[PDB]
């Protein structure tokens, strides 16, 4: 993955990761760096423990105030 153009990442609980790009573009490794399809509009749990949505090439997460 070319981490330098990687603003953030998600490290999900299967070991499998996010990345969000400077230009918008969305991608997703499992734990052994094999690229995976992001699956739209299924809740995924980060090791931290927040959830996140990936929608319409967007990521929304559960909503802290909450
Ligand atoms: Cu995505």
């Amino acid at each position: 993955v070319d981490m330098s153009n990687v603003v953030k990442t998600y490290d999900l609980q299967d070991g499998s990761k996010v990345h969000v790009f400077k230009d918008g573009k969305m991608g997703m490794e499992n734990k052994f760096g094999k690229s995976m399809n992001m699956p739209e509009g299924k809740v995924m749990e980060t090791r931290d423990g927040t959830k996140i949505i990936m929608k319409g090439n967007e990521i929304f997460r559960l909503d802290e105030a909450l």
